[PDB]
């Protein structure tokens, strides 16, 4: 398990949550560098606990799956939460187990379907540790009509630090205030799949992408990445989904 306290965070303890969410995951070997996640695990194995305290010293324990890095759901006290959606449902079997109330959110963990439930997309939504703190504060109470803005927080501010260094550092250099994030960092979340599948088949193709992947600079402009020489591959991307998880 890993944990992040919001009382007393600073930049550096923001990068040593993630540098330790990384670490907790395992991986079968690394690709250009970059280690490369399991196909697949057994059981309880399959997942791990981030425990997050907001400023008040109230903690909310999520629940990750270790071999892509998505989150299916969290403890509140005595009460889970998880998405409604099959993995989800079956991490539901093997994590907090003996909650006396299991609440079945009423969207999945999809950025689509979270944005939609939200009425808000990842663009207009403040990141930064003072939004990680109101997230988890709004998930430990569970504001119904908040929370998939809150989860859209606190997804990001974790398996997307921990998937690209870029993301890590933009969000953990608001300490005491909010940002709304890039059309860049948004394109890194929304092609870690893509991303990872040529990385992986580039490394037995001399570095070559077989497909382009599209992705926007800091500029907002649009470049397409094709080999493994490229920065994004290089000197961002921290963690790969396995291609046998990739359609």
């Amino acid at each position: 398990d890993v944990s992040f306290r919001l009382s007393g965070a600073t930049t550096t303890s923001y990068g040593v949550f993630i540098k330790n969410l990384r670490e907790a995951l395992p991986y079968e070997r690394k690709v250009y560098n970059i280690p490369l996640l399991r196909s697949s695990i057994s059981g309880s194995g399959r997942y791990t606990l981030l425990h997050l305290t907001n400023y008040a010293d109230e903690t909310i324990s999520v629940a990750v799956d270790v071999t892509n890095v998505y989150i299916m759901g969290y403890l509140a006290g005595d009460v889970s939460y998880f998405f409604n959606e099959a993995s989800a449902t079956e991490a539901a079997k093997f994590v907090f187990k003996d909650a006396k109330k299991k609440v079945t959110l009423p969207y999945s963990g999809n950025y689509e379907r979270l944005q939609t439930a939200a009425g808000k997309i990842r663009e207009n939504i403040p990141l930064g540790l003072p939004a990680l703190d109101s997230a988890i504060t709004t998930l430990y109470y569970y504001t119904a009509s908040s929370a998939a803005s809150a989860l859209l927080v606190l997804i990001q501010s974790t398996a997307e630090s921990a998937r690209y260094k870029f993301i890590e550092q933009q969000i953990g250099k608001r300490v005491d205030k909010t940002f709304l994030p890039s059309l860049a960092t948004i394109s890194l979340e929304n092609n870690w799949s893509a991303l990872s599948k040529q990385i992986q088949i580039a490394s037995t193709n001399n570095g070559q992408f077989e497909s382009p992947v599209v992705l926007i600079d800091g500029n907002n402009q649009r470049v397409s990445i094709t080999n493994a020489s490229a920065r994004v591959v290089t000197s961002n991307i921290a963690l790969l989904l396995n291609r046998n998880n990739i359609a």
